[PDB]
């Protein structure tokens, strides 16, 4: 394929709203910054998860901690260990990379880097506690929808039950999103 | 919260861009149509997996077999027995509801609900069938990155090690999208 042709329709204040022509096609793209979330499991197989209204449904959902790559030049790590930090108040010594998800590959190229906290420490100075096996009944329940939630704890819970194997910080992220950010339309 | 005002700002081919004032601060939102997909699973375990090209990361992804809900007052789980039909040439006796996920919550109202397909059959007259574990085990390893194939990967999993458990087809979709197809756009 080949994109014949970009048009910017419109640029938000997180993302921007793109028309291609390919291949001939008309491909409508969302670009986005991209986000980072974090599965932190403490010592005892529980993580933390966060509930957060969401205007797009209209109510609360519950979350893995996450926040957006708006932070130029700051590497996602970095900016997870922030948003950590910042959503539950927690520190963490050892950082792996659990699952990459690209949430809507049908219009957007936002993609998110969920990461392995452990080595939990309690810093600083709404959210609960879930056991991983409960957190896992509770998405093939329905009570967790978010997918970049759904990813982490089921991703977490291949991991705890030794079927799986988290990952090195400098496994290659492949669709980090770059375009939006390429724009730096901010002043 | 509450919605102060919604303003329009494109209507697109599958979405429409709107921009609201809440509680005040700025939301903007993608309504998009909401899509199925399906995890049609055989008597022994493997499950049919996609090979399709995603202009938003420009190259090809695995996914599972999907469609919009573009259909007008089709009912989703009929949406899915097409797309399986046509995607992968195949029929299921039995329906039952596997994960629901919100893609992006952060800036879309886009909900994809998977269903699990079983009673299989071989029907009509590029893709690959995936044993469940390996699928899984592709997922932590990001060879499987879509959001919605990586949900339905790893519910099915934890259905087929015992864990978990599918779903009546009546069980309730509670983000169903519904803004976009309300407007219909069309002629
Ligand atoms: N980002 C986009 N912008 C404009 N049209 C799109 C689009 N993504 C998909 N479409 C389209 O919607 C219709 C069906 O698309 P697909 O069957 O490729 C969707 P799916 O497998 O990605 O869920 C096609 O006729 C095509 O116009
Ligand atoms: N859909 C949207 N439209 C306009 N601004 C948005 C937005 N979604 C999030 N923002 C915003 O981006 C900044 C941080 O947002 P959040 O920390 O709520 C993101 P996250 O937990 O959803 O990943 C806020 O200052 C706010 O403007
Ligand atoms: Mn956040
Ligand atoms: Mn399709």
């Amino acid at each position: 394929f080949e994109t014949i042709s970009s048009e910017t329709l419109h640029t938000g204040a997180i993302f921007a709203l793109r028309r291609d022509q390919v291949r001939i096609v008309t491909r409508e793209v969302v670009e986005h910054f991209g986000a980072v979330a974090i599965v932190a499991m403490d010592d005892n197989g529980n993580i933390p998860m966060v509930y957060q209204y969401r205007h797009t449904y209209g109510r609360r959902l519950w979350e893995l901690p996450a926040g957006l790559l708006d932070v130029a030049g700051e590497p996602p790590h970095l900016t997870a260990a922030r948003e950590l930090r910042e959503e539950v108040g927690l520190q963490a010594s050892t950082w792996q990379v659990l699952v990459d998800l690209d949430t809507a590959p049908g219009f957007s190229d936002e993609s998110v880097r969920v990461y392995l906290a452990t080595g939990l420490r309690e810093v600083g100075r709404t959210m609960g506690w879930y056991p991983i096996a409960e957190a896992a009944r509770r998405v093939l329940r329905g009570e967790i929808v978010n997918s970049i939630a759904i990813a982490g704890v089921l991703a977490v819970h291949a991991v705890t039950t030794g079927f799986a194997q988290p990952r090195p910080l400098d496994t290659e992220w492949i669709d980090r999103p770059t375009a939006f950010a390429a724009r730096r339309a901010e002043r």
